[PDB]
């Protein structure tokens, strides 16, 4: 679908959302602004009326397809933007992923019985604990009643979350940062797993923290989550080089902010059509094209002062892309002297 | 025990002070100001400059029978000067009778015994959830850890007190006012019970709101207090009317703060003192006078504007008081003619 | 007019109201609950389900004549039940008396004007501030902006009362009793001077405070101002002996709380009544009838276990009073020997 | 300055320390772990057996050149990784910076006169107050008495901090980021000048969220700074691309985590270190060598599965660079036939 998020003074920002949703571009201030927006918008901001300023004093609002408002209720939206949102989504609280999570797992005949028991020592102590303070005059009586315990309480109190590595325990700020993301990645599997609801979970500064290699695990079980779970949706914020991924059914998802907006288009489709400009017979292979694709479009459609370092092949693609969309920048031919010295010095 | 109260311009204020001590007379000025010092000296009043300006900005001081300072610690003190009063000492918060009287038995194998089940009960839960938990990821494992739930938490979110009728709670104002007074002293019973430390207890105000024929069942109430406990001692401020009680034990300890300060006597000796110049032969009975005291107490040491209405028994034995005590004043014969068709009026 | 307060279980508590009434009788009990609903339905009581109970959580009401509703913003309602509460009217907080007088006071052209001057201060002081704290960073800035000064929020933050006597300084405590009703009671005159608002005003627990003579001045203090201002009502509790006063113009208001309820008639025509029954041709004059009727009337209604001690006279007319409420109590005769040596030794 | 972190199974981090310091690098958990290191043991955290688990439960250091341990207290810290930090660090609460600035100079002259008038003003209001209030009784007269108005009073009850452009406030979320920074650089300027305390900056995440034209205003701002203030060290974590810089004074103190710690030395000698290898006899200009090693940097010390897409000149840089310090890694000649026709098409 789509999301047509309003703008304090211009058009609204455009994004083609899909099962995995990756947003990319140069202009890192209106990205940031999306994202600010969007997690308001469905992470239940309570606006004051200096939050309002910019869009005069009204709520801002985000359209879809039809230019029809998307209900701020209808995700149950999740923000990640550090390590510590992903801890406190494991925590017993209001609202996290943790409460949802264990409270259908306290929900079992087995434990529901422990509660009875607990309940039935607790009415023992009331009443030991009456018969001390036997406070009786005629009719009346002064007393203490109980209010029988509850799991959300038990579960509220009682029970802290711990990490352990054979049985040692150790801060979750120690777990290895892909294993942070693993361990949230199943209780959110495990919690889909019983909810036909929609859920929303943007993921943004993540990159940094983590190696190239470790993100290819991550970034595989989501594609297993959301092809699990149709109710299931992504916002991803990659970084400029070495995390966005292409693949067929991602394509379109895959959102360029720079000086101007526009989502990717099917990866078949852009291929034929850059085969067709590209200066010469040996086409790149469509693998190779992928990649190339991977590289570049974080920069597409940005005028940029400084020319950014990248292959002969990745320029040339960068070029006839932003044609493509009509985007006037273009990488000049470098002009470095005897180039072949140094193309032979890297054989 | 002797009571030398000071004041801002006179000779201190002698009370004879006993287990059963009771201020009457129609002084109510003087009797006001002295149950003033006597809440703010012993009840940990901290004094600004405006409040010892009438003493020269020097603390007041209560001296004993041999001239020294009765310390201001000396009393655990308790001033009920209206329902309130009784209500807040019977609410669990720190410094409440209530309160003291909790910790020395909430701390007994009866209920701490019953924690042990309730903890074993948790430790049952947490491992039944760590089993269906199943988050692992790398060597890292998912577990929740169980927090001993302890006594004062579970009182605190699981425990309220309640008046009640037959499992029927009702607001403490609602309670019969003789029972509001029986059920704090019942507290009081318990807690004394558990302690040998001195408690002075002042009760002022609550005659106007029960009746004279219960007030007789919450003064025998504190008899017995004071008989079960040596520790205790009551300052009663009576009304005027139906509510001073004289007998073998306390006539002693009543003292009249009206134009002159004055203790009673023992009560036989007053009787016979007083029947030394009764005018008649045949003298009303020691049951009689005992009761005659009781009506005419309050109004003694008084150079009254306007003779108060007594019977003509009454009248007399007011007299000879007032002469004892080498009093001026005397209730006038106030004679009319018809006093035989009164009389026989009056069936 | 008339009250018809709620009872829990029995017909409703009837009330004859007037510029100044007075609320006497033996059932003490009675009269608490009387007044424990008169302030919490014009006190502003937020109700709980505990507190409503015994009206079957229904919320009380209080009826008119007419049998209608009445309504419980009705008055501006003042509880005085202690010197505490005395003091807490004076002090600005919100709704006490002294918020309404002291912003008519302070609000004066002459005052007004040095508001001004010190929110001119304040402009100052910010603008000094600013200039050291220069967060300025193109378009934006970042300063201090002030929220101007308001005297009710300098009455409240900034100002005292204080009590003095040749200017020094004295507790509120230590003033005496009687200055400290007129105090008030001056205060309530320059308020209801600049109003024309219902006023209703409750005291009980005050005649213990103050000797007959002291009362006699606040009563006097009393006639003024409902005399002066036709929208002030007062409700008083009086004791049962030397403060309840009766004269034409309040008689019908004085209400008797006993083993029943009835409010007293026109003073002639009570004199006229109890005259044509007196046994004797030699009537009391219409003064000693009015001071016979203000000795008597707190024990009308009232079966008794013990007679009270009053004169032959006042004896004769409590009886026939009753009678004319067809009460059958009566006072029976003394059984006395020698009545005549007593009344001769009185002489 | 040298840091020699402690690693939980490895030889202590080495990293060298100057007044802008830049870790930069492909190790993303080792560069994590950094930060989380110097956050917890500059910033003050409590340690958990739990915490200090991977350090066999003693508490980690970090030592210097000689071997000697940095002292936890050397330092103020400031983390920022987030906005949300920026505001903190603005927001007038003990610890932060407004708050100590703001201390420094609201007790000076020229706003401390400015209380003397605003307090005179007062006891001009309660005078003329005290004259309009006429409430006098025997001896015992009412009057107000003012409290002075205190400074902290001011600040708390009638100002409140604001960002704002041209009179119109706007929530610090819609500052824009670049001027969010600004802002914070200005108020730790204000802060700076006032003290000779040792502070140590730390910011990571920031990049992503700015413009590469925007962060060299940034960068010039923190370079000003610095200057300035010998006390101030920033210690910043660039991404990969367009943010880390290389300049004659600062080189030194890049450091490069990948697969193996390093950091780069004076830049002309690296220059003449590399042409000594470099392929042609027509080298870069230092300023061309300059600006490839803030792009090749990041990438250097690595053992990449992914080829980087560089331009051939700082491909033969990184080389050489990684052969400088003994890193095996050499990026492979991508050999194309057709590379006279790209270049063609590159204009
Ligand atoms: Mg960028
Ligand atoms: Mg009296
Ligand atoms: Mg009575
Ligand atoms: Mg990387």
């Amino acid at each position: 679908m789509k999301f047509f998020v309003q703008h304090p003074y211009k058009e609204r920002i455009e994004l083609n959302i899909g099962a995995i949703t990756q947003i990319v571009g140069q202009n890192n201030e209106l990205k940031y602004y999306t994202w600010q927006i969007l997690s308001w918008y469905f992470g239940g901001k309570k606006y004051s009326s200096e939050d309002l300023s910019i869009f005069d004093y009204e709520e801002p609002t985000i359209l879809d397809e039809a230019r029809e408002i998307v209900k701020r209720s209808s995700y149950h939206y999740i923000d990640i933007s550090s390590f510590k949102d992903l801890l406190e989504q494991m925590e017993y609280k209001k609202g996290t992923l943790a409460q949802g999570y264990l409270r259908k797992i306290v929900n079992q005949v087995d434990i529901v019985g422990h509660l009875e028991k607990i309940n039935e020592q607790v009415e023992l102590i009331e009443e030991a604990m009456n018969r001390h303070i036997n406070l009786n005059c005629g009719q009346v009586e002064y007393h203490l009643e109980n209010l029988p315990l509850t799991l959300d309480q038990l579960l509220t109190k009682n029970f802290s979350p711990f990490f352990a590595i054979e049985n040692k325990n150790l801060s979750f700020e120690w777990v290895s940062n892909i294993d942070k993301l693993s361990l949230f990645l199943e209780m959110l599997d495990h919690l889909l797993s019983q909810t036909t609801e929609k859920y929303l979970i943007v993921l943004k500064n993540i990159d940094g923290f983590i190696s190239e290699e470790s993100y290819t695990i991550f970034y595989r079980q989501i594609c297993h989550l959301v092809k699990k779970y149709p109710n299931l949706t992504f916002i991803l914020f990659p970084s400029d080089q070495g995390y966005l991924k292409i693949d067929e059914e991602n394509s379109r998802f895959v959102n360029i902010l720079s000086d101007q907006v526009e989502h990717l288009y099917d990866v078949e489709f852009m291929y034929e059509r850059v085969m067709k400009y590209y200066p010469s017979n040996d086409f790149p292979t469509r693998e190779g094209f992928r990649m190339s694709l991977e590289t570049v479009t974080p920069y597409l459609l940005t005028k940029m002062l400084r020319q950014p370092s990248l292959s002969l092949v990745d320029s040339v693609i960068l070029n006839i892309l932003n044609q493509l969309f009509h985007f006037s920048y273009r990488i000049r031919c470098s002009q470095t002297p005897d180039k072949e010295l140094l193309q032979k010095f890297l054989e």
